[PDB]
């Protein structure tokens, strides 16, 4: 099955989904010069202030911190979208080296780890049909470098030790993901896609201008995981990122001058 070694990893995946050379695939570069202010635009909220986490997932690929979606609650609306999205789990990207890890990139420079926070369009009453359509998800993109601690993250770090390889999951109730968040909510955004298989072309990218700083001591224990379920030979999880893909028929706005 699909990966990110060298048998099974990025550039394999468009044998089983064709899709992984499509118009709007993610993530992208985003070369700061090319993307142009949009004052259309209108003013992004993110609400978080009900959220309610459930669990903390190591899916073999990355790990999920998931939420309860049943009700109005942690929503994401303003910006480029239209309507209501709702936050239903957050996970990241990260590297095997401080040098790397960052999904998207800005003018080319990688970050040490990208968060998602991935929300589905309430319209379509459910995050899976959400994924069928072209405006069905949005997710915030946050770049994460290495330097001071975020205190918001210990919890996240604290519990990886409990969920260390493929299938385990733990009890992760009570966690406030606006810990996670830098000050400032300017962002870049284009359509794009899943960044792992299927790739679907149902996501609008909302990519923070600021990244969230992270200790030396925090990315390291991410770098412990394991893509490999127990008792099976120790594989590292580390690089589960996709490299940036051709931007295409497409333009990023920014949201600030
Ligand atoms: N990397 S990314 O583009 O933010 C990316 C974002 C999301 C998913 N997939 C899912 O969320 C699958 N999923 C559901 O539909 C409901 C729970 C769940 O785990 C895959 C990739
Ligand atoms: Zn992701």
């Amino acid at each position: 099955h699909w990966g990110y070694g060298k048998h099974n990893g990025p550039e394999h995946w468009h044998k089983d989904f064709p899709i992984a050379k499509g118009e709007r695939q993610s993530p992208v570069d985003i070369d700061t010069h090319t993307a142009k202010y949009d004052p259309s635009l209108k003013p992004l909220s993110v609400s978080y202030d009900q959220a309610t986490s459930l669990r903390i997932l190591n899916n073999g690929h990355a790990f999920n911190v998931e939420f309860d979606d049943s009700q109005d609650k942690a929503v994401l609306k303003g910006g480029p979208l239209d309507g209501t999205y709702r936050l239903i789990q957050f996970h990241f990207h990260w590297g095997s080296l401080d040098g790397q890890g960052s999904e998207h990139t800005v003018d080319k420079k990688k970050y040490a780890a990208e968060l998602h926070l991935v929300h589905w369009n309430t319209k379509y009453g459910d995050c899976g049909k959400a994924v069928q359509q072209p405006d069905g998800l949005a997710v915030l993109g946050i770049f994460l470098k290495v330097g001071s601690a975020k205190p918001g993250l210990q919890k996240v770090v604290d519990v990886l030790d409990s969920i260390k390889t493929k299938g385990k999951s733990a009890d992760f109730t009570n966690f406030d993901p606006r810990g996670l968040l830098p000050e400032s909510l300017d962002y870049w955004t284009y359509p794009g896609s899943l960044t792992t298989p299927p790739l679907l072309e149902s996501v609008t990218w909302i990519v923070l201008k600021e990244p969230i700083s992270v200790s030396s001591e925090q990315v390291l224990k991410f770098r412990k995981l394991n893509f490999n379920g127990e008792g099976e030979p120790e594989e590292l999880m580390v690089d589960n990122w996709r490299p940036a893909q051709p931007l295409k028929n497409r333009q990023i706005k920014a949201s600030f001058k």
